[PDB]
């Protein structure tokens, strides 16, 4: 994970400021455990979540199944946030996600920004963003 | 061809009536210069950015320098029209504002429409743009609106 030249310099730009952003750095943390039922302890009952590119799902039971099964094809090895910032119940989160396909055993570092919308202490909404296709090429692996 | 202007409220989006408002001058800055993109005017976008300053559609090559900006959104306002913004969500803090929106982009060689779902983050000092990238699939939009930005 390089540190892309327009990351902040600051020593505190990737931590966390408030309970919220701590909870999603955290939460960020436990993805590399690759354990669905681990991480929807973090979400709320009326949630969703979307990787932008791909469709999205609505419910608790959506995002746990979601997340499950993405994690029957992709390992999250490693993570590492350069900016956080959070308002009206809102926090974004400019990172890098070191994923890994397990069918052709390839990674590639995605550049993310993504928003989560969290009411007390879980997650209500979670959408990344990212270019799905440079990623595919990389792995050798479609996910459309 | 058609393209209908009322841009949807995501099902995810917040009702909360802040959300999508500016609450600090760095907030006012950036929805301001969200609607002069509309323009496709890089000389008059230019005036929001710092000498050092940098750009990047992430999905494409990044522009460093003010200069650089320039010339990079210049180029893409040749190919492509920046017909409409809605912000859901911004968002704020050291130094940084973040932008939840919808770009109704259209490409001039087709006159094909796309709404691109994009998330945005903004770096600033003493209220210029020092940074700005703008995260969101590439592929989605070319395939759309049949305009290829990369081979």
């Amino acid at each position: 994970i390089e540190q892309p030249r327009w990351a902040s310099k600051d020593s505190a730009a990737g931590a966390a400021s408030t309970p919220d952003e701590k909870i999603v750095l955290e939460f960020m943390d436990a993805l590399t455990s690759n354990d669905a039922a681990k991480l929807i302890e973090y979400f709320a009952e009326d949630t969703m979540f979307q990787a932008m590119p791909l469709p999205p799902a609505y419910g608790r039971d959506a995002v746990e199944q979601t997340l499950a099964g993405l994690f029957t094809v992709m390992s999250f090895d490693a993570v590492e946030t350069f900016h956080i910032g959070s308002s009206n119940g809102l926090v974004y989160t400019e990172r890098v996600d070191v994923l890994r396909a397990l069918p052709t055993g390839k990674s590639y570092n995605v550049s993310v920004l993504g928003v989560f919308q969290l009411t007390e202490g879980k997650i209500t909404g979670w959408r990344d963003y990212f270019d799905l296709r440079e990623f595919e090429e990389a792995v050798d692996l479609p996910l459309r």
